[PDB]
């Protein structure tokens, strides 16, 4: 199957971390495609700019609700007001992170549960909140992770951590939605180096290599959603998803769902 | 090179979990190899029996501190009351994890927490705390992983997130230590189905396959760590090791260093 801007016109969407970077590019991306989109972020300012750009851009609808995602309560709340302000929900994109600086791990612990609340722990509580109306619409989830969440390099141990708890958890949920036949998609997005102004930062003076596009990579993510794909792998060489693809971990899931009760499902 | 039971004498041995199953029959192999031993869990009941029994076994020295690993004070304060104990740390042996039952995900955020916190957050904690000792001593650790942290099955996504979460954590540790040119040894060690009473009480009438004994398990855990091996797989299966090796992780890791500004290191 080839994708169409038009399966996302008209369509229900949840955008975190939007007010800048990937989640901002995808933001554009789905009001040109004419959906009808929420945005959130920390920033009630950055978030009123680009909901400004996406109505121009053509969106059907553009709204903001302005939080944190350290704030589980929030983070659930979120769901339940942008379900009401669209009337359902098509795809949810987790996107946002908590701030994160390249150092060699030393002591910090806070840091380590920050890391985990924001970029594993909101994005259960979101998904869970989420899944009735997805449900219902035959939706999916977008879950927007790093080849640090499939692979291991220095000066990242939080954040590799979380990325790879995202695997963990979203790859046993889309397994277990596919064997009770439930028909909503997991997306789980493996993005090499994006161009994005904080992860330039980040890396200036420690890390050489080249950055991709962060405009083509908002919409690879979009068409992988819609295209209901299980993994999207977006990155400058076209070794990554070969190298990091692991038929034998495929081979190792499919072959031991026979020792499962199937009256479980 | 191969393995020797004196390469455990006389060593300074931290092991969690250790009032019953696998972390038991760790503090057994290690008291018949006549190390020092320091175990912990919650029930000071079921440490004290273990204690007697090492002793019996032939432990150099057999301590516990009861405790739960909740508590990240205690995690840490538990590291430094034990290296005090036998005046160093040779190995720690990172083994307990909080209750879970087999269970296609509903909800339970506080559940997915709790399994983060004592599944994840504490062995970060206590690796943090034992690495000024174990810097000195050119130690190891030994992190207790699962087939469920390598790859995904159905009932256990707050268990598979945790144990994936521990990979992409250490594994960054690993590396990091390796090019800073400290001698600490880290072994993730992959463990397929093991016949602890708490493991087939779990899988009863839900799982089919076979079970895997406690007893050499442990010991080949303790071999693994002593012989400084990356990771350690025990499972029924010799195919298991081949196919979630995943080779291809290991050379995109390699490569990648190559942008990496040495001097930071
Ligand atoms: N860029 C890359 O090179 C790269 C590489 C691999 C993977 N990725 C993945 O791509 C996604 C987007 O990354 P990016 O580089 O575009 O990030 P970015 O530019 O830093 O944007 C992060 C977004 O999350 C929001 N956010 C930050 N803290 C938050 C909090 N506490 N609660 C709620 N929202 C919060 C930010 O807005 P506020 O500060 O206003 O809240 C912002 O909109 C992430 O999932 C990242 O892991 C990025
Ligand atoms: N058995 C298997 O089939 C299997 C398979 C793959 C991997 N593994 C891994 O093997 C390791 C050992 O598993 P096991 O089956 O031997 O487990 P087990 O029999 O349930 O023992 C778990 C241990 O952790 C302690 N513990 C529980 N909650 C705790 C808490 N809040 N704080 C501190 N300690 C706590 C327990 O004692 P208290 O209750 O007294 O605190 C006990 O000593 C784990 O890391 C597990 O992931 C096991
Ligand atoms: C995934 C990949 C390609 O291996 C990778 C490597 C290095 C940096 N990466 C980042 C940023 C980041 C992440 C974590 C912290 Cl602590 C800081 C900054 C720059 C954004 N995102 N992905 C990567
Ligand atoms: C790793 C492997 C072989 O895929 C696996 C499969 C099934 C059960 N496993 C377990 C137990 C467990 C884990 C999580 C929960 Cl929620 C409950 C009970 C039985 C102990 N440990 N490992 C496994
Ligand atoms: C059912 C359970 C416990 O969740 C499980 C998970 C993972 C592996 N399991 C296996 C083995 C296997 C299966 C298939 C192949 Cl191709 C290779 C090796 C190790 C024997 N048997 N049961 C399981
Ligand atoms: C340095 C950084 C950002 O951490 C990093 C991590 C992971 C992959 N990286 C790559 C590519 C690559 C490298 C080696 C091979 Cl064999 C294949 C593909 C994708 C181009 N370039 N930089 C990185």
């Amino acid at each position: 199957e080839e994708f169409r801007p038009e399966m996302l016109q008209g369509k229900k969407v949840i955008v975190t971390g939007a007010s800048k970077g990937i989640g901002r590019e995808m933001a554009y991306h789905l009001s040109k495609m004419g959906a009808h989109v929420v945005l959130t972020a920390r920033s009630e300012e950055g978030l009123q700019k680009v909901v400004s750009r996406c109505l121009e851009l053509g969106a059907a609808s553009a709204h903001y609700i302005a939080g944190t995602m350290e704030d589980m309560t929030f983070a659930e709340q979120f769901i339940v007001k942008a379900g009401k302000l669209m009337g359902g929900l098509d795809m949810l994109i987790l996107n946002h992170i908590t701030q994160t600086s390249l150092s060699l791990f030393h002591d910090d612990i806070h840091s380590v549960r920050r890391v985990m609340e924001v970029n594993f722990l909101s994005y259960v509580v979101m998904s869970t909140a989420a899944l009735p109306m997805l449900k219902q619409s035959n939706g999916s989830i977008a879950v927007i992770s790093s080849l640090a969440g499939k692979m291991t390099q220095p000066m990242i141990a939080p954040y590799s951590a979380s990325k790879f708890a995202l695997d963990g958890f979203f790859s046993t949920i889309r397994t277990e939605l596919y064997i009770t036949k439930v028909n909503v998609s997991i997306t789980l997005c493996v993005l090499g180096l994006i161009d994005t102004e904080t992860a330039m930062k980040e890396i200036s003076g420690i890390i050489n290599a080249q950055a991709s596009p962060k405009e083509e990579c908002a919409l690879e993510i979009i068409k992988g959603t819609a295209l209901r794909k299980s993994e999207v792998y977006y990155d400058k060489s076209p070794l990554t998803p070969i190298l990091l693809g692991n038929p034998g971990r495929k081979i190792m899931e499919f072959f031991s769902l026979r020792y499962y009760n199937k009256d479980m499902f």
